[PDB]
């Protein structure tokens, strides 16, 4: 599924991401835009052989099991394919654990490089929430 920008903002708000750990909704929409272009089916392989999954590009090195990242962990206790569903619940629940692990949203490179320090409220402008 390829979300509309306001559609995704509304789905994230319902799932408790607005203000989660102090990160307003615009930050999460911004990160999703640049990580996956709002596409739940996005996958990208990393140099170390791990893969990033889903609309927040969660990494199999630490967070999910894809059966092909030797020596990796599965801290979110999920198959990585659950991160590609049209239902964003599993991605959101796992992102909540990531952003709480001490490093906030700096875990998402695109957030650090393209959202941090910008007017992220622009990403939820005009949406009915
Ligand atoms: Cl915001
Ligand atoms: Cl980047
Ligand atoms: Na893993």
């Amino acid at each position: 599924k390829v979300f509309g920008r306001c559609e995704l903002a509304a789905a994230m708000k319902r799932h408790g991401l607005d203000n989660y750990r102090g990160y307003s909704l615009g930050n999460w929409v911004c990160a999703a835009k640049f990580e996956s272009n709002f596409n739940t089916q996005a996958t990208n392989r990393n140099t170390d052989g791990s893969t990033d999954y889903g609309i927040l590009q969660i990494n199999s090195r630490w967070w999910c099991n894809d059966g092909r990242t030797p020596g990796s962990r599965n801290l979110c206790n999920i198959p990585c394919s659950a991160l590609l569903s049209s239902d964003i619940t599993a991605s959101v629940n796992c992102a909540k654990k990531i952003v709480s692990d001490g490093n906030g949203m700096n875990a998402w490179v695109a957030w650090r490089n393209r959202c941090k320090g910008t007017d992220v409220q622009a990403w939820i402008r005009g949406c009915r929430l």
